DNA sequence: CGGCCTACG
DNA sequence: CGTAG
DNA sequence: GCCG
């Protein structure tokens, strides 16, 4: 009565496992920090199945059948449900690796390969990596001079305040272009840490060179704290009263004929998405990315004209945005 | 055992 | 290497 | 770590 990948069932932003997905996210996270991309991925889809299911685990047995609870899952589970903690996660919790794995690799600009690194040269702080500002890049230094505004997630509105201005310059770089919001907020969220636009036109071609027109617009405006296309991964200033606060904003541009694999990935969530990815190629033969979806015998792209269509090319119920936290 | 999403900057 | 979801 |  569970299947197996994320895709194939509804995940609501809240429900009623908050604490026992929690703690095996922190595993999850722990395992990335390590490296273990499949203990992350396992401890990661566990999470998500105790997000999907109807009511609170009570009791071990309701764990029997569940897709990805093994021997390791299910015994952090019932140890919360025993005692209300697992020894393992809090060792995790209050380990230095944990907590400093989990400080530096938050800085824009920083991955688990530098923060490891980092941490094997003995550097436990913020303020150890501004003291040697000779092995930052330029996007870690803006990432560390900001950390602190980018720390503090943003409110819904903040988000409509932020797409009036987008609007505004992609309407002076292409009139008719249009701005969508993705990420987390389309799926529901009140607040959260970066806010995401999508950017098309309805002529095909038309949106082709947008994205430099865009940034300078911006820019121009006094709007761009931190910038570098299709892609740009900014630091956007956002009014706060009587002041001003940094934010993570990630402008997209696709062509309308990629808008719905664009709006489909951008919308996440991130597990969601990697197992939307898998199940087209694992069960369906078909690969699926933010630009298309490529069947590779008979070397045809599908045409998509929205997230409908691509459910039902995958032969998936459809899930709207709210549903896709996985 | 192999596999674990798939891109762009 | 970083970024994204 | 778990699945197939
Ligand atoms: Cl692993
Ligand atoms: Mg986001
Ligand atoms: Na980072
Ligand atoms: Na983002």
């Amino acid at each position: 009565w569970m299947p197996a990948y994320a895709c194939q069932r509804p995940t609501p932003l809240t429900h009623h496992n908050t604490g026992l997905s929690e703690a095996l996210e922190i595993l999850a996270e722990a395992a990335g920090f390590e490296g273990s991309e499949g203990r992350l991925l396992t401890f990661c889809r566990a999470a998500s199945v105790l997000k999907a299911l109807p009511s609170p685990v009570t009791t071990l047995s309701q764990l029997q059948g569940l897709p990805h609870f093994g021997e390791h899952s299910s015994r952090v589970v019932q140890e919360l449900l025993e005692h209300g903690v697992c020894e393992e996660v809090e060792r995790v919790r209050r380990s230095e690796r944990y907590q400093t794995m989990k400080l530096f690799t938050q800085i824009f600009g920083v991955g688990v390969k530098t923060a490891d690194r980092w941490y094997r040269e003995g550097l436990r702080t913020l303020d150890d990596l501004r003291e040697q500002p000779q092995k930052l890049t330029q996007q870690q230094k803006a990432g560390l001079q900001h950390h602190q505004d980018l720390s503090t997630p943003v409110l819904r509105s903040d988000v409509d305040a932020l797409q009036q201005v987008v609007e505004e310059a992609v309407g002076q770089a292409l009139p008719g272009a249009t701005v969508t919001l993705t990420g987390g907020f389309r799926r529901g969220k009140l607040q959260g840490h970066d806010v995401d636009f999508l950017i098309t036109h309805p002529k095909e071609g038309q949106e082709a060179g947008l994205l430099p027109r865009v940034m300078c617009r911006l820019q121009d405006q006094g709007l761009i704290l931190y910038h570098q296309f299709e892609r740009s991964f900014c630091i956007f200033r956002l009014p706060q009263p009587g002041s001003w606060k940094a934010v993570r904003v990630d402008l997209v541009v696709a062509p309308v004929s990629q808008f719905p694999f664009a709006l489909l990935g951008w919308t996440g969530s991130k597990l969601f998405q990697r197992e939307l990815r898998r199940f087209s190629r694992k069960e369906k033969g078909l690969w699926l990315n933010s630009h298309g979806l490529f069947d590779p015998e008979q070397k045809t792209f599908f045409q998509a004209a929205s997230e409908e269509d691509i459910f039902r090319h995958l032969g998936l119920e459809y899930l709207p945005p709210e549903q896709r936290n996985a």
